[PDB]
């Protein structure tokens, strides 16, 4: 499997608090940590692929958001995991292969991408998390 | 005196210039040096707390904005300080404490914070300047 | 020559891709490697003085956008280079020396500056590259 970076990067930012939580200056994404419940939706991302008819479209996650099969937001220091599934909102099959989520079929694939809490976690550390995904193509 | 991350991160930033200022690209908050008056204010950070009703909001200073009792937004390269208060619109009572500063009374307080040139520093050298503000609580 | 650096910084991003392109999140100016034709439009740099009637307006790029009297986009990872002209789109008259682009007449000067591909380079790797530059006057 390779993957050919070949598109632009997305990031997914979520600020961890307890429950007294303090937000300073403008609105972002940010739950407590009693919220980081199974499944529960971090946010999603969109995917618009062009000139792809004959390419499977695929996203690439930064090398500190991944590791063994597992995806996940990863703290400010790089210290902190917060597991993560990601998931196509229609019903299109993909495949995970080492830090890679790429389409089954080739194909310009337009659509959305979930990021969903992969088990309770609401232990997890306050802080600020980040997921970076990089499109391209993989083969 | 104990601070506890629990919240977002605002950003005051200041570009300070001479008297012939260049603003290229997107509006962005820029004075002249001859602007840095006493009290001069920079701008507001809005602050909104939830689920603290048994706890004092905080909002604790980057250790590079805050030395002996004093806050500062602080130049790209670390060097250069401009000094500021910080003061509540409202006539709520705040106190600092090593680079926090805290809420006199619990409860989840929502409301504007100002920053203001704290003497006159018309001598400020150009620069980019930055006051990195997280929110949380105080014990 | 000397530059003053007094003014604000604009920053042109460019993410270069392959034709298959997959853009992931928001937003932003991407194109093949194909569309970098000479000539080819990369995006406008607005520039708006004030207090300047008595100095030159100038612009200086980042030290890695440029080299021996050229200016370049440069990549995240520092090494690749993308060649571009910068050209106001008015009629005025303006001199290159040292990565520094400053107006030949003194005068509080508003208006876009466009910056363009500078001869066809379409071999340029696929990756996100930035040029930066900073208001300030020349003397
Ligand atoms: O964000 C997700 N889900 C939510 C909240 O449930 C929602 O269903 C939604 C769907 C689609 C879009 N969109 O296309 O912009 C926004 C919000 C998940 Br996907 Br993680
Ligand atoms: O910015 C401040 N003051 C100004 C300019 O005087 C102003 O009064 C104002 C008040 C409130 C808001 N707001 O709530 O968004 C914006 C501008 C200071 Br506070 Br430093
Ligand atoms: O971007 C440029 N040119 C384009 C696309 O041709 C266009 O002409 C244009 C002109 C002016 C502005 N503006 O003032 O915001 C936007 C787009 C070049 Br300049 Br590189």
């Amino acid at each position: 499997g390779s993957f050919t970076p070949s598109g632009t990067t997305g990031t997914t930012k979520l600020t961890v608090t307890e429950k007294c939580q303090v937000r300073v200056g403008d609105l972002t994404v940010a739950k407590t940590r009693g919220q980081l419940t199974d499944a529960a939706p971090i946010g999603p991302v969109t995917v618009q692929a062009l000139g792809c008819d004959a390419r499977q479209v695929a996203l690439k996650a930064d090398t500190d958001n991944f590791e063994q099969g597992k995806f996940f937001l990863i703290s400010d220091n790089n210290r902190d995991k917060l597991y993560v599934n990601i998931r196509p909102t229609d019903n299109s099959a993909w495949t995970t292969d080492n830090g890679v989520f790429y389409k089954n079929d080739v194909g310009s694939w337009g659509g959305i991408i979930g990021i969903y809490v992969d088990g309770q976690q609401t232990n997890t550390p306050p802080g600020n998390y980040t997921l970076t995904l990089t499109g391209g193509y993989w083969a």
